């Protein structure tokens, strides 16, 4: 059932998602992540939670764009760790395949 007030990552009905981490929400705003990402595709759903944020583009291609673009941006003087909510950058070293 539809649940209000939450922010998790569960497969329900989505594809185009971007997990904006290391987001200095203490300085960065939503419009900053909504506008900065507005160049990587139209945002249908964007949220920022003290610690991280989530962006939802109209299409994946767009999202993946930012995830590739945004990710590595110096916001507030600090880099932003973003990644598509699908493939977690867990354990770098190793045979990454699949």
């Amino acid at each position: 059932g539809s649940s209000g007030s939450s922010g998790k990552t569960d497969p329900r009905s989505m594809n185009s998602r971007v997990f904006i981490g290391n987001l200095n929400t203490l300085v960065v705003k939503k419009s900053d992540v909504e506008a900065i990402f507005s160049k990587y595709g139209k945002i249908v759903g964007c949220s920022v939670h003290k610690g991280f944020a989530f962006v939802q583009y109209v299409n994946e291609r767009n999202a993946r764009a930012a995830v590739a673009g945004e990710d590595g941006r110096m916001i507030a003087g600090q880099v932003l760790d973003i990644n598509l909510a699908a493939e977690p950058k867990v354990n770098r070293s190793g045979p990454s395949s699949g």
